[PDB]
């Protein structure tokens, strides 16, 4: 069946952590596409690996290309919804394996997280981002400011390496007919 859709594409393109203590291949990626702050507003938006297509409210990935061909990229593929607002935004949660774990342990834990508003100063968010990542937690209100510029909060947002941009993204809407 032949369709048409207002697509946004997500090219989550490369993370760069000054540790040597850690490398990307080893830091998980959690992407979603928010309509709310509430864990429950992930929107069943993104497109899956399936025929159908099957639509997911998450995708997980790890930016590394090592273990790629020299072709590869990722491309997160989301049905945006006819209206956007100001709500919407995308939202990456990070995951690392802590060292030094209780009795040994090797599992992979929370470590922060990014976003990116879709709708910004009246202007679509389109383009190269290199993202800065909020360790713990993120604050109420988060999702109305660019993650580089948020209003000092209490308790204070920690950022990882004192705020520096380490998550490159590039980001494009595209409308086109899909031959489902």
């Amino acid at each position: 069946h032949t369709v048409y859709r207002n697509l946004l594409y997500v090219y989550p393109q490369r993370l760069n952590f000054a540790s040597k203590l850690a490398s990307a291949r080893n830091i998980t990626i959690k992407i979603q596409f928010m309509c709310g702050e509430d864990p429950s507003n992930a929107m069943p938006v993104i497109f899956g690996k399936s025929s159908g297509p099957e639509f997911l409210q998450e995708v997980y990935t790890a930016i590394t290309y090592h273990n790629k061909s020299p072709d590869f990229y990722e491309e997160v593929k989301i049905k945006l919804p006819a209206k956007l607002t100001v709500n919407h935004h995308l939202l990456f949660t990070f995951y690392h394996i802590s060292c030094q774990q209780k009795q040994g342990a090797s599992g992979e834990s929370l470590l922060g997280y990014s976003w990116l508003p879709i709708l910004l100063n009246e202007r679509l968010q389109t383009g190269s981002y290199c993202l800065p990542v909020a360790l713990e937690k993120l604050p109420p209100n988060y999702s109305i400011h660019s993650a580089e510029k948020v209003p000092l909060q209490n308790p204070p947002i920690k950022w990882a390496e004192g705020h520096k941009g380490v998550f490159n993204i590039e980001v494009q809407a595209v409308s086109s007919v899909h031959t489902q």
